[PDB]
């Protein structure tokens, strides 16, 4: 019903309470809702994850003695994590993925 | 592939079972999906979350001796709840956040 | 900051590190992250929920003895899951609902 900022601030000026549409935290938990601890955007703002080790057990990407890949997240915001990654190799090579993993395009 | 209101339907018709894309809850939690619980949607429909203290521990909202500072979520419709929040004291000064208590604006 | 294909791809090759706008799991999680597996696009892509038994204990649908009600999610793609249901017997009589089980109307 009423949830922007100017409705909620006019109706706790005139009512002094929140209108019938908001509960808090403890009723909302006795309903049985559980925050979410999976938005990074919560936690850390303006980050995202990356630069930890892709194993590259398919083997689709090119292998070689001493190369190690590492992977990192492109075009998160906020919420879910999705299916865009980066990978790049100890010696430079670069790939990129949008199938969380499926398949690769080198890009340099 | 088959998943609007009329293509199921008419799949379930003449072929008397779901498409493939379709998988039981049972099926997709052998999987490794564990159902969320952190939508406020689901449990309670057209809710926000709001009315709960705020410490105020940083102090960048004004304080005073007897006032307490309460929040309440803005713009919420479903999924991860946002960074827009309003701040409304005991004795009625409104502030608004919209970067999850970085700043703050006095509104009224 | 930097998120994107091309600008993270070319960060790399110039400074080789990924931009400060990154962090691994591990401080992710330090920072109190909890990876959410309620995304049913990670571990099983293109596939919706469906196939599970509806009670029917409020009977809004017509019960009758030998009939089983069914239920599948529409219009899913990815994240959490939305109020769209469809909802089929045993003995192919199918209803739709789009607030989650509170109202229903025969399209077949």
């Amino acid at each position: 019903v009423i949830n922007t900022f100017d409705g909620v601030a006019d109706y706790l000026q005139t009512y002094h309470k929140l209108p019938d549409n908001y509960i808090t935290k403890s009723e909302a938990q006795a309903l049985g809702w559980v925050a979410s601890k999976g938005n990074l955007a919560d936690v850390a703002p303006g980050k995202s994850i990356g630069g930890d080790i892709f194993s590259n057990r398919e083997g689709k990407l090119p292998g070689k003695s001493g190369r190690t890949w590492r992977e990192a997240d492109i075009n998160y915001t906020s919420g879910f994590r999705n299916s865009d990654r980066i990978l790049y190799s100890s010696d430079w090579l670069i790939y990129k993925t949008t199938d969380h993993y499926q398949t690769f395009t080198k890009i340099r």
